[PDB]
């Protein structure tokens, strides 16, 4: 069941990037898959550039990690950065230059959905502390879809809302005191932001909780390991409760435990 993140375990390397335009990018599965997509399916898209489309697909994990796509899907639109995720059978992802949320069905190849985040910050000006145009986080948890983002009301701190997955409106939304810029990324466990310390260390930490639940801010210090020295994307499978992430050309996954 759910609990508080208490470990996180060492990073694992499933695949390794050949070429400069994976050094970042975001990798994932789905957890609520839905035909013909099983827990298997896993999707990769390496983000440098700027005319970012092609999402690679994979059937089965031994795929991901030994070989080519089955399936490469030309997206419609540019798309920026790294914090897009699967969801029910839908990539949710941002355009490019701008502060759209596209839903775009898999299956049919199909734009289900867009929506502005409202007074979302984008094109660097809430980034992630690496940078990276990395201002809209998209999350998904064991309660469904969220994103993590600021305003310039929020005065850069870290703001996230619960999305309705089938049209992406904005249900509710919580306001941290977390500067979003002086975390190197985020995710939800069990209605719990997490931030991480940095995306370059060895010894970095999770380093700050805030539970939507109970809007309770806390610190921590939970070990964090950058292997690669250079983490572009950090997220949350509910499914599989572990940590994907995306660092230095790697593609990489931690265990974690739950009090
Ligand atoms: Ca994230
Ligand atoms: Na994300």
């Amino acid at each position: 069941g759910c609990g508080e993140l208490v470990w996180v375990g060492e990073p694992l390397t499933l695949r390794t990037a050949e070429t400069i335009t994976g050094k970042y990018g975001v990798w994932m599965r789905d957890p609520k898959p839905t035909y013909p997509y099983t827990q298997e399916t896993t999707w990769r898209i390496d983000t440098v550039g700027t005319d970012v489309r092609q999402v690679f697909e994979y059937d089965l994990i031994s795929q991901f990690m030994q070989g080519y796509p089955s399936k490469v899907h030309i997206l419609p639109r540019p798309l920026e950065s790294t914090g897009a995720v699967v969801y029910s059978g839908s990539l949710y992802f941002q355009g490019a230059e701008s502060r759209t949320v596209i839903r775009y069905e898999l299956n049919t190849e199909t734009v289900k959905a867009e929506k502005e985040i409202p007074g979302a910050g984008y094109h660097g000006q809430f980034p992630y502390s690496w940078g990276g145009y990395t201002d809209i986080d998209l999350a998904v948890d064991e309660a469904g879809l969220w994103v993590i983002y600021s305003t310039d009301e929020a005065k850069g701190a870290i703001v996230l809302s619960k999305l309705n997955p089938e049209n992406l409106e904005l249900e509710q939304t919580w306001e941290t005191n977390i500067r979003k810029q002086s975390v190197a990324n985020a995710f939800i466990i069990c209605g719990t932001l997490y931030t991480v310390s940095s995306y370059t260390s060895a010894d970095a930490t999770v380093n700050f909780a805030y539970d939507t639940g109970t809007g309770i801010s806390k610190t921590l210090t939970i070990p964090f390991k950058n292997r690669y020295k250079y983490s572009s994307m950090i997220d949350y499978n509910p499914l599989e409760k572990k940590l994907f992430a995306w660092d230095n050309l790697n593609m990489v996954t931690y265990d974690i435990r739950l009090s």
